[PDB]
RNA sequence: AAAAAA
């Protein structure tokens, strides 16, 4: 359709055209192939973005059903390192971090035509990055039209940025959702969430009950537990269909949320802010939301963003309270109290670009020519102080010339979708005669599940784990794991046997593929060091000086910059065998504040490789 | 332990 006859006009009439409505079906699904039916796929491709990889290959697959076409065909799509697509490809589905490094390559995205965005969800660096490169294409592309879709409110920011652009409302029937809230503060959000979704169940008429959880070993932790809870009410309960979702869960185990339950079982989808996405899940009644979100934070006192469980803003609760009332009127269970709501928690999130390191950003922009820094007309504007403080970073990496220019490290390092951490030592490892082990330590560093290790079976798993512990460091143990895997000819017994993840290997075998590629394409040789893994060390430590920490006699360790002691995670393979001086990777903060794949270094480093300092 | 993405 009734309102389908506007928008297809419209389109035609505006070359940028802000969208405020619907998701998912009915937003990229419906507006799609209204184009697709108004022949914009003859002038070239349509690329529809998604915030999630779920998400992009669901709405794809969705597509080509409706479409008839075959999938990797007309439609397609494109995730991670795997390009699902082919020549034949007319609509290709993509997350913003795709576009943004396809873009990185042709900044004038002449493969498309018309440019979907759903950026309805929320804004990642990715996305204002994105943002600022599509405004230039813009003025660059007369012919490239660009539907944006925003939130109601978020509506007004999009269309002023993107030269004043129409902002189009999309109608639809709002659900009333009764917001309950804890009478008292809880002691355990997770606990306190399985005893919601208990009484939910048990108490309350249909619906599909939908938890925001933290990440994958809460979800793991609360799905479990929720089993053997429910396995003791006997046969006389009806079925719970109990659901985990998180990015490290296969595609059928992901895909298995949008399917439709028996009629008499129904079932709680025990989620990340993987299901925040336009990711409509179909008779959804129920959220219980604690309010708490895995996202980094960033302190200028020292150049490090980690990821803290900052609680869910107010904007946030809000949305989640939506994701009841879509298929019909829900009830959102926030598990906190009012008072929670209008005081300890933040009005609207702050954006990715103030609470993140800007080093891997800046990087990016100064390659591309970008050394204006005023020029890219941030959406979200990054603070001054975090911008220069991340320019010094490339300095002592060795990526930025004294007087703030490009350095051939720095355009060597430009080629790789990597962190400068990671960038500098893979570049350094062709430089330093290690580079075939440096491609394995980088893929293998990319992938998270790493080793198997069940709570059934704890005991077992860190003997079979403890195989492949080298005397040097962590990074040198998981070469170790890759290295005997391909020994082992890729075998699947061989994963099961030792307790290894072969699909996490399996995962990081095409990120070094993918390496490989970018390394062989820019004439860096990839060549072993054989026996001698000090050549890796010495390399590790090129890009991961600012890491550096000292063994405190007393307890623990102490940074080489901070000065703030920091501990060996109890997995290292150095966790016993501690060293006086270490390169650690990243920096879990749990119990302790855990230094993530730790490697020795010799202190004779911090000089050879960071004069800067 | 990595949230999300590459």
């Amino acid at each position: 359709y009734k309102l389908k006859e506007q928008l297809v006009q419209a389109v035609h009439d505006n070359q940028i055209l802000i969208v405020i409505g619907e998701t998912g079906s009915g937003k990229t699904t419906q507006i799609t192939q209204y184009l697709a039916e108004a022949g914009y796929t003859s002038r070239g491709k349509i690329g529809c973005t998604q915030p999630r990889r779920v998400a992009a290959m669901s709405v794809a697959k969705r597509v080509s059903e409706e479409f008839g076409c075959c999938l990797g065909q007309e439609v397609g799509y494109t995730i991670r390192f795997e390009d699902c697509t082919s020549p034949e490809t007319v609509i290709k589905y993509m997350t913003d971090g795709m576009l943004l490094r396809e873009c990185l390559i042709d900044p004038d995205l002449t493969q498309y035509a018309i440019i979907m965005l759903d950026e309805a969800h929320e804004r990642t660096i990715h996305t204002d990055v994105l943002f600022g490169l599509l405004k230039k294409t813009v003025q660059k592309r007369q012919d490239m039209k660009l539907i944006v879709t925003s939130a109601t409110l978020d509506a007004v920011k999009f269309s002023q940025y993107f030269y004043e652009a129409p902002i189009f409302t999309i109608p639809g029937r709002t659900y009333p959702v009764e917001i309950l809230y804890t009478k008292e503060p809880e002691t355990d959000y997770l606990d306190a969430s399985l005893i919601t979704v208990m009484q939910i169940h048990l108490t309350e008429p249909p619906g599909d009950i939908l938890v925001f959880l933290t990440g994958q070993e809460e979800i793991d932790t609360a799905c479990e537990i929720l089993y053997e809870r429910m396995k003791s009410l006997g046969p006389d309960v009806p079925e719970l269909i109990i659901l985990p979702v998180y990015s490290a869960l296969p595609s059928e185990m992901q895909t298995r949320i949008f399917d439709p339950a028996p009629p008499g079982s129904r079932k709680v989808v025990i989620a990340t802010n993987i299901a925040e996405t336009s990711l409509t899940i179909d008779g959804i009644y129920y959220v219980v939301d604690p309010g708490f979100v895995k996202q980094k934070v960033y302190n200028s006192k020292t150049g490090i963003d980690q990821l803290v469980v900052t609680p869910i803003s107010q904007a946030q609760a809000k949305q989640r309270a939506g994701r009841a009332g879509r298929t019909g009127p829900g009830k959102c269970y926030r598990l906190y109290t009012e008072r929670a709501y209008r005081d300890e928690m933040l009005t609207t999130n702050v954006p990715e670009i103030q609470r993140t390191n800007l080093a891997s950003t800046v990087l990016s922009l100064k390659a591309m020519g970008i050394n204006d820094l005023l020029s890219f007309d941030f959406m979200d504007a990054p603070p001054m102080e975090t911008l220069i403080t991340a320019m010094e970073q490339l300095y002592t990496l060795g990526a930025l010339d004294d007087e703030g220019l490009l350095t051939r490290l720095g355009r060597r390092m430009a080629e790789f979708p990597l962190e400068p951490m990671l960038c500098k030592m893979l570049i350094m490892s062709v430089h330093l005669g290690c580079s075939e082990e440096m491609l394995t330590i980088v893929s293998m560093l990319s992938v998270q599940n790493v080793f198997y290790r069940p709570k059934d079976k704890q005991a077992l798993a860190d003997q079979k784990k403890a195989k492949f512990h080298q005397t040097e460091g962590d990074h040198l143990t998981l070469l170790a794991v890759y290295n005997s895997w391909k020994n082992n000819k890729f075998s699947n017994p061989w994963c099961y046997e030792n307790f290894i993840q072969a699909r996490s290997l399996r995962r990081a075998q095409d990120i070094r593929k993918q390496m490989l590629g970018i390394m062989d394409r820019h004439k860096l040789d990839v060549v072993s060091c054989g026996k001698s893994t000090v050549r890796v060390q010495k390399a590790i430590c090129s890009g991961f000086f600012r890491n550096a920490a000292k063994k405190d006699p007393q307890e623990g360790y102490r940074t080489l910059i901070d000065q703030q002691v920091v501990y060996i995670h109890p997995s290292s393979a150095l966790f016993n065998r501690q060293p006086e001086w270490v390169v650690y990777h990243e920096l879990v903060l749990t119990t302790k504040e855990y230094m993530r794949e730790v490697t020795t270094i010799d202190p004779r480093w911090l000089v050879e490789f960071a004069p800067a300092f």
